[PDB]
């Protein structure tokens, strides 16, 4: 029964991959579906979104050690449990402060669930040409839940309210957590004090910060830019993030296939992604109809797809080779990067586009990414 054992090992491993990708879908669906529905229930709302992400910046440098002290199935149980808590706290509560605590809770739940989920995808796929494939499918479900879910959330919020959508989504969350319990049934690490002084973790964390900063700044800012420049409406600005899903995954496929064909200069096909985000940093403020802004955001999701799918596998490869082979603290560093982007986002984005303008924010993205894109030369001989 050895070959039955190996096949069933592959079945449990693929089931854990699919279940963790669907948990990532549920979490990102929660995030990008509750972004529009909050201002029905009053400055102090940008601080709600950034308090989610800044709470996440609070808990994941602490959660990173608390993830590496334990097999990762239990800190994904914790993550989907507080996902269920936050989601029913959306569905039954309507006050701004319970909404605030639910969004914040979700911040800690993103820390636990997303960090341990990407971490056990990196564990359970130790071989590199299938690690990059599994992290690419993780990115695929994250982009699905972050891009095609605001259309489903719009069509089930201004046609079904918020009680029954978030209770059926809480049902899928609890069922995915209990299915993870049905399929998984659950040494010392590198300190963050020793990861933050490493140059290679620091340049990849700056890469994740800088590639997440346009999706940080634009998402509460694209709406008022539609209103000011393009004169948009309900049906227009809400599904202008949908058509950027299909390039994203396709871009993922490139930096999955090229992970196996030419794995030499992967940092090239990391930094190239950042460079085309710089193309986004040129092409966003000159869009004359719906199609140029759609293809600009397609390029934006395309570039961050390339950057995440080419820099999450080499992040686990970096903590494999240079450090001890645990994956909780290093994707806690990745999620600190994601979190500091989405925490600097909604506080300052709207007020600088009120004050300075929007071309100043696009040229700020240009200055940041074009002062950062040759810093990926620091990974020059790592791929050996
Ligand atoms: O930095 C990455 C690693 C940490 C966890 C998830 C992060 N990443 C964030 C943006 C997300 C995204 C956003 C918009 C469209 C498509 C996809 C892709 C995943």
């Amino acid at each position: 029964a050895e070959e039955e054992k190996r096949k069933a090992e592959e079945e449990k491993r693929k089931l854990v991959l699919v279940i963790v990708c669907v948990a990532l879908l549920l979490d990102n669906m929660l995030y990008m579906v509750i972004v529009p529905i909050v201002p029905d229930y009053i400055v102090k709302i940008g601080v709600l979104f950034a308090s989610k992400a800044i709470l996440q910046l609070l808990v994941n440098p602490l959660s990173g050690p608390f993830i590496d002290r334990m097999s990762y199935d239990v800190p994904l149980l914790i993550g989907l449990g507080v996902m269920f808590a936050s989601t029913v706290l959306f569905a039954f509560a309507e006050d701004y402060a319970t909404l605030f605590a639910a969004r914040s809770l979700q911040g800690l739940g993103s820390a636990f669930a997303d960090t341990s989920g990407i971490a056990m995808i990196a564990d359970k796929y130790p071989e590199e040409p299938e690690r990059s494939r599994a992290l690419g499918v993780a990115l695929a479900f994250i982009s699905f839940g972050s891009l095609v879910a605001p259309p489903f959330g719009g069509i089930l919020y201004e046609f079904a309210g918020k009680r029954v959508p978030f209770l059926v989504l809480a049902a899928v969350s609890l069922f995915d957590a209990l299915l993870l319990l049905a399929v998984a049934k659950p040494p010392v690490g590198t300190p963050i004090h020793r990861l933050m002084l490493d140059p290679y973790i620091a340049v990849v964390a700056g890469a994740l910060t800088t590639c997440n900063i346009p999706l940080a700044f634009l998402e509460p800012t694209i709406a008022t830019w539609m209103k000011h420049t393009m004169a948009a409406s309900e049906w227009e600005m809400g599904m202008a993030w949908l058509p950027a899903f299909v390039p994203h995954v396709l871009g993922v496929y490139l930096t999955v296939r090229l992970a196996a064909r030419y794995p030499h200069l992967q940092w090239l096909y990391g930094a190239l992604g950042l460079a085309v985000i710089g193309a986004s940093s040129c092409i966003v403020p000159a869009c004359r109809s719906f199609a140029p802004l759609v293809v600009s955001l397609c390029g934006l999701c395309f570039g961050i797809a390339l950057v995440d799918t080419a820099l999450l596998p080499t992040l686990a490869f970096l903590v494999d080779v240079r450090h001890v082979s645990v994956y909780g603290s290093v994707y806690a560093i990745a999620d600190i990067s994601y979190s500091v982007a989405y925490a600097l986002g909604p506080i300052v984005a709207g007020h600088i586009v009120h004050s300075l303008g929007f071309e100043q924010l696009s040229l700020g993205m240009g200055l940041a990414n074009l002062l950062y894109a040759p810093v990926l030369l620091l990974l020059r001989n790592v791929g050996l």
